[PDB]
């Protein structure tokens, strides 16, 4: 833990950085965990976003994640890295974390990535619970270790 390659990691700038994909997001007071905001997707639709970060290849990286719904979900909320590997079917890669907690929560796992990438690595933080609650997402981090 030195560097976060995450733009905007804490919401702190809006929504800059972050891209929108179901116009379903927000960043507001009532979903922040550290700061003065916090991510929040609205529920009753799977939804997202995401953004495009370059990384080394041949390096160990930690994903980590604040997260919480305001409401028991049926599915999970993710967060992802995820890329093409360069090979006989350019492989689709995912490193997940998974949340389904009502209560702030963190969360992390370590990943190396390979040789030769076959796509640009994508931090997508994806909301697929199709249930009313709301979810709320703070405080990413991608780090090389
Ligand atoms: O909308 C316009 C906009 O689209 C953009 O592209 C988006 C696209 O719209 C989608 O939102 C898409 O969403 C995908 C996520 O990026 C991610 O790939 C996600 O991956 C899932 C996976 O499918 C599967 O569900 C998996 O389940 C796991 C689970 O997490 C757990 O591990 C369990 O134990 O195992 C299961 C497997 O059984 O988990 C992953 C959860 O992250 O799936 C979504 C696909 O529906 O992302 C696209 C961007 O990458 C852009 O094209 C944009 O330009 C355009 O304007
Ligand atoms: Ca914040």
């Amino acid at each position: 833990h030195m560097v976060n390659m995450v733009s905007n990691p804490g919401f702190e700038d809006g929504l800059d950085s972050w891209q929108d994909w179901q116009q379903d997001m927000s960043a507001v007071p009532e979903a922040a965990h550290n700061g003065a905001l916090g991510l929040k997707i609205g529920g009753g639709k799977a939804a997202g976003g995401g953004q495009d970060i370059p990384l080394k290849p041949n390096t160990t990286y930690i994903l980590g994640a604040w997260a919480k719904f305001d409401s028991k979900p049926a599915g999970t909320f993710d967060v992802v890295v995820q890329y093409h590997l360069k090979d006989a079917n350019n492989t689709y890669v995912q490193h997940i974390l998974n949340f389904n907690e009502t209560d702030w929560t963190y969360k992390q796992l370590l990943f190396t990535t390979p040789d030769v990438f076959g796509s640009t690595p994508q931090l997508a933080l994806w909301k697929g619970d199709t249930s009313k609650a709301n979810l709320y997402v703070d405080d990413v981090y991608l780090v090389e270790v």
